[PDB]
């Protein structure tokens, strides 16, 4: 048995009844349970996230099959049976909070590995390519794919202006618009890393890199009549299937996987290997087996773990950096710049948030310093031989620069249509046929000028392709 | 035509591209551009409402057809014909932003008028009761309703624990459980102000009133089946509605009924006319109608407008005064609370919660002052006549106290069974069976002795009510 | 030796030169450490008091002499001997944080008790009265003293206008423009309670009570010229002092008395005894001794203890509770309204201000939840024995209203100029002298009408102190 | 003649009394403005700028005397006659708010330029060099200079540790020890923009850039015993002064001058023109005079002009750029985001920091949206011609980068210690004397091994210098 307090320690004498002129008379202001209860309650809620506001958390272990350490000098991969905690988020995208899981969207796949030195995140999605290839573009495609500024209902018409007059998009549309678009819930689905990363190995000698993960539950989706089905009695049937997986012990798991390419390849390609509008080969570059993560633990607050859990792409450890990707480097800054709007400066202190690793430096205060902090000293360098000092065995690389200028400039080779046909002509003709399908559903009330473009762009991917849609859209193409 | 711009008013020479080293290179700090648009974007979003935070707004005009001087020196209500613009937001409750609009709930419906002594909010819903009748309860009640803390989905074994093991909740779950729990959208849809207020006359005499809106469009609900096919389909059909219907210039309508009460009733009931668990009869305390509400334009934008959108109960207007009721006592305080965190400390200079009466205080400052403030007097008294004054026209009645101690004790005759069973023999035969098919769906999955403490609560109500539930759960009731 | 990190935790490899393009380039965005390391500096800091900005805080030990259980059944004052941790912060008033400590001003008195009952705070000043009667003038008061808010410097020409106009504020200047306005330092200070509060012992007894803390350094204050002459090479003279005392073992202390009333005392004064502009005779209700804090350690960190400190009058503990005083009865809101917004949502999770006294109880989430929560839980009533309940044994007393009406409405016996006379006349003939002197160089540069409406009010008090004060002024008030 | 009202609108009726039980009784929670009115009371604060939280602000005009259209094409300077208007403002570096005004310190210049082509933000100090080079380092220099993370007071010992240790400061202390570190107020005082900039004219060429304000007041500057005698009577003398100037018509102005360099220059001069720890010499590199600004206008509110005022180094406008500064490039990125903290995303629509220059982009929402958006299109790509576009006649330079690598590395011909000696050498008699005074009295009671350090940094700057610290502080350096 345990008293009822209030915040303060006191305990509560009576929980029912606000304090008030006699029985039935209005309340007092002196009844500090009654506001501070309510005034907490008042404060409840912070931001959702910009983007991947619906999702659903689970912990696990993530352990190494082959080491990894002729590449990289990543501590977690460096020796057969090496274990590291994981906590991971996988979600939707575009809708809020309490959004539907059926609806057609990437999902989110985030990983936060709580290695011996510091925390890595590997903030993937399930598709393994992206709709731009620069971050300065992505405020305009969200806002794009999001509700309508005026109605806040999503509308085809808005997304599609801008996906079609942004013809990079084309290789995702032609994955996000298959049945992939709607996995049937989190665990019989795909992860990708989506950028291409550098590994960096203890000669100091560099590899681009690409992460897969593979279901052990194999990958499942759903057609746009089987989601609406669910929808029908479920909106959160995925964030559903993840708990009772595990609260049953039946743990999903996915093995990773990696390419690895030569940065000497760069010129031996028609694309750019760092354009995550692209895939590589995997006949070419062949999957090479990392190791297993096996998720095993529900939170034990979903508020307090999984919404308020931040994940950056620019939390990376020693032997593991940064491509040049461009729009990879957007998000470096993003992640952390939203996270200290959405949680606040000191949201690394946030459990969930936690590296393992010892964490000592310089920086104090904030609002929500609840670390006991102490000390004279917070400035290096100083004259303290015990302070913290930094250490030059865990400089990163420095990557050779091929630019002479300061530029704003697409890359090289963008080669937008390829991969497209090259993904149409993979599919089965089920899968095509369901491709078709779900274009059409979605680009039958649009502008015709949009609509006749992206039928141009998916001609250009694949004639076929391109003509099927158009005969589907009733779009007379001869003439062009 | 129009030049894009940063935020400083210099026009931007390049949206596509980030700035690099070279066409392929990482990426540079020195780029306000894309800087300043990936951090407005990162903050873009704001907490939700802790609860009705799905919901839609629209604007309108209010018609008085009677004047009601008679019994308020309300200034809208003073005259046949005089016309007041409103705002007003209809929402669901429980669920966060995204979730759909088919779920049973009761409706926000919130009415702010823009009037010539202030904006006056009268913060209703569909339902014309309660669950509880103090607001010390309310975050219990909701805490138990909302998505369990640890896996995010609703549990109807936790909010019915909290329903039965507060009794006062019977009349309140015999509405929403019928077919009226689900409206079919928000214009064809009861509206009601829930508590008694207060209505005070130029002579400063005073009558309890209750507030009613008919909507034009009639009262038109959703089974569990109708609800589901809705479901399937389009997860914000409500929104969609009444967006549709505005743009359409079918414009919806309430005509504003009120049934006046001599606050020396209160002695010969056997209820307690302020406890909003209760009804009054329209036999003995007729609806009289006041005028009608028209809304015909959608906002501009829905972020500005509908979610920033503050209702208070306490935006009172001289001649309309709060009631004892314990439950709106609470009210009073708990939204102007919750909008000073979730907008901000000058939420009330966001246009939409603007008044159209002049402001004139000695208040100052608070993030985001916008407003130009000058002047070097800033409290009061002063010696300035110029300065705003205090007007005595305009001071507040003087209620009389019944009680002789500051208490906390339950009001007397709560009488918690007598309206449930009232309203359930109310019921068409078809309506009684939806009520128990609803009520049976709910409750089959829910711990034993929970679902015996419903049965008997609805078997006090009505011991047909309660056999008949008891019957369709399988639950033996003999020895009860 | 450590290795300095990032909040990470991963090691950071240089610590003196941002990441560039070649030795002298421009700065890459792809520099984790510049960037958390600058994002989280430009973040450090929070608002500060709205009043008592500028101030210093201890920790230290209360020890009962007398218990004082015949008159309260406060915990912590039950038996002699009895030590409770305590956190104390004293403070100037109007000024801002980087203000200099030679100013006139109240001083704050704030002690936080760390009982086994829940935290007790008595949120005191030096001076045993204060300016104003109900909290409804406190921002203009405060808005008054303040900077103009056009040129951000003080001007008494505006608070001396609106104090003649609240004449109830001429007992108060009285004490203040005594040297007493400027203490020496923090030690060598009084403290008072301020507030009458009601003592309620086990049998449900009540007594009004004053509080009184007597320095064991004893009472010293500064003229204006000594102030000047600390003023010219220290603004932090009393911060300094208080560290360093401590820091060398030279602990300051103040015994703790309290005076007692009985409630029946009401109408055998000419004063009401819950004005806060009236102090109680210490020949009548004499001083009792309760037993002696002394101040014995310094925080470890000053923004995180000092400056996140949280006291509200609210905190109060069985045994002692608020009084009808109208002042005090907005103080109990105001404080935890403005620490919501100061500190945070979850500010009672700071260190400094977390209760000893288990805190159980349903409240949940809010910005930076960093306590690890659990459970399914977070309502009541529930079905389960051993979630937190309340327990009636501490319930609060129930006091009687003598009002019959809710009014906005003066106190009766008001009486504002009496007290200040007999104060005036208990001071020495150097103690007059002083403080006309220092009332004459701060009303000499006033408004000529409000300059002679100050000196009717101190006459009103006493004539000789207004005359005095006329002829030092050169105004003439024979006419009247 | 006005009515106090509350926010809402409505009149209120007692701004005297709260609403209480009778006349003396405890206060009702029904009362909204005492609430609504001690709740904005409680949030009057944000957060004080994290340095140069003390300063005083003023509005004027600046006039181009010369144009600079050979150098640059910025708009604002290319016409000989052009007015623009501004506002300036200035502070000191270390102390809060509150903190007086004669400490030793740089001191903050700080000038928006309202052009016609956006916002340029010019954000200098008086000294025309700076302590440091990298950003990095910018949290520890400041910790070490600020109040003692444990007292709260500034220790000497503290930033001389990291000075003498960070030899680069060398040149700055020369000056800051001068009596030019306590100007006598903000219009008798230098300014400087401290970085090279880089200038581009209408053919693409760039020049390197230097900024100079010469006051028409002249330079005066006070002695530690001058700054303690006016630090008795008055700790914001400078900002009185300030604003009295105005107010009297005393309008106070500075000329703007500026250096140019040719890029070429770099590879011949023994220092880095972009190292901030270096002047250029004006023998070298004549000043050429730009044109006159006039401070003619006080704020009408401080809070909303002065202290929600947002300054950026990175608010350039075409023709004016960064340079490489490690510095400066840091200082791009930590004002707008410190900013977003203190004032709010949306603090750009803040009226003192809005363009005059149009603004039209597709970023939305974020807390307090005020500016009442509209239209259903916030992306771009888009296919309507009226939509804001991108324009390439407003695009940057692109600068030539010398490097290979991304790299972190110190710049070139660091140099620490020539310049220092020049300047030691360029002060009278007098002026050694009053800088060798000054350094002994802030290093007497520092650390034995960092004052010697420190003694030998300038003995390296200068011989004479470093002998008669030596001298003065009693160190006997012969040994070295
Ligand atoms: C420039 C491109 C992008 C930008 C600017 C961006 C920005 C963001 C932001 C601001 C958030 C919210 C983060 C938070 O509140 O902590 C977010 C979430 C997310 N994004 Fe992106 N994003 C981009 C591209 C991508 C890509 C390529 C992927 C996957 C490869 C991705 C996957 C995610 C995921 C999974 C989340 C949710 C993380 C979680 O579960 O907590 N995004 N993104
Ligand atoms: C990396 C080096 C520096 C960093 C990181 C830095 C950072 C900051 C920050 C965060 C602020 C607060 C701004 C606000 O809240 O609006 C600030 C204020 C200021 N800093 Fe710096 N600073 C640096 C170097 C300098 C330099 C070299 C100068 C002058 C040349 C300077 C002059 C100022 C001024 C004048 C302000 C006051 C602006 C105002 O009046 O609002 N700082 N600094
Ligand atoms: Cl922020
Ligand atoms: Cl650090
Ligand atoms: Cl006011
Ligand atoms: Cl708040
Ligand atoms: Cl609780
Ligand atoms: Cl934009
Ligand atoms: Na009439
Ligand atoms: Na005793």
């Amino acid at each position: 048995h345990k008293n009822l307090t209030t915040n303060q320690g006191v305990p509560v004498g009576d929980n029912q009844n606000s304090r008030t002129a006699g029985h039935r008379g209005p309340s007092f202001l002196d009844d500090y349970h009654l506001i501070e209860k309510l005034a907490h309650f008042d404060r409840e809620r912070i931001p959702e996230r910009v983007v991947h506001a619906r999702g659903a958390g689970a912990y696990g272990v993530f352990e190494v099959e082959n080491s990894m350490e002729k590449h990289t000098r990543a501590a977690f991969l460096s020796e057969e049976g090496k274990q590291t905690d994981v906590f991971v988020r996988f979600s939707t995208v575009i809708h809020p909070k309490g959004s539907p899981e059926t609806l057609r969207d990437p999902r989110g796949f985030a990983v936060k590995f709580y290695t011996e030195e510091g925390n890595y995140d590997l903030v993937g999605n399930n598709l393994p390519i992206f709709f731009i290839r620069d971050a300065l573009k992505f405020p305009d495609m969200v806002h794009s794919l999001k509700p309508d500024p005026v109605t806040n209902i999503q509308d085809p018409d808005r997304y599609w202006d801008f996906m079609t007059l942004t013809p990079e998009s084309t290789h995702m549309l032609t994955w996000l618009f298959s049945d992939e678009g709607i996995p049937a819930n989190y665990a019989e689905m795909r992860g990708s890393g989506v950028h291409t990363f550098r590994w960096v190995n203890k000669y100091g000698e560099t590899k681009y890199v690409k992460y897969h993960w593979r279901p052990s539950e194999g990958i499942r989706n759903l057609s746009m009549e089987e989601a609406a089905e669910i929808q029908a009695n479920d909106f959160q049937h995925a964030t559903r299937d993840l708990y009772d997986r595990i609260e049953k012990g039946n743990y999903p798991a996915w093995d990773l996987y990696v390419q690895l390419m030569p940065l000497s390849d760069y010129d031996e390609l028609d694309y750019d290997p760092c354009d995550p509008t692209k895939t590589w080969s995997e006949e070419d570059y062949p999957l090479q087996k990392v190791g297993r993560m096996t998720l095993n633990r529900n939170p034990e607050n979903f508020f307090a773990e999984t919404e308020q859990a931040a994940f950056t792409p620019s939390a990376l450890v020693p032997g593991i950096e940064a491509s040049e990707d461009k729009l990879l480097q957007g998000r470096l800054f993003s992640y952390p710049d939203t996270q200290r709007h959405r949680l606040g400066a000191n949201y690394m202190r946030i459990p969930v948030n936690c590296p393992y690793a010892p964490v000592h430096n310089n920086q104090q205060d904030g609002f929500m310093t609840t670390t006991r902090p102490s000390g004279h000293i917070n400035y290096e360098p100083n004259r303290y031989d015990d302070q913290p000092k930094e250490n030059p065995h865990y400089k990163e690389s420095e990557p050779v620069l091929h630019g002479d200028r300061m530029v704003r400039q697409k890359i090289e080779k963008p080669n937008d249509f390829k991969q497209a046909g090259e993904k149409y002509r993979s599919y089965s003709e089920e899968e095509k046929q369901a491709l078709i399908k779900n274009l059409t559903a979605d680009l039958k009330g649009v502008n015709e000028k949009t609509k006749l473009l992206a039928i141009c762009n998916f001609y250009r991917a694949d004639e076929d392709y391109g003509q099927r849609l158009a005969d589907s859209l009733g779009v007379d193409i001869r003439s062009y």
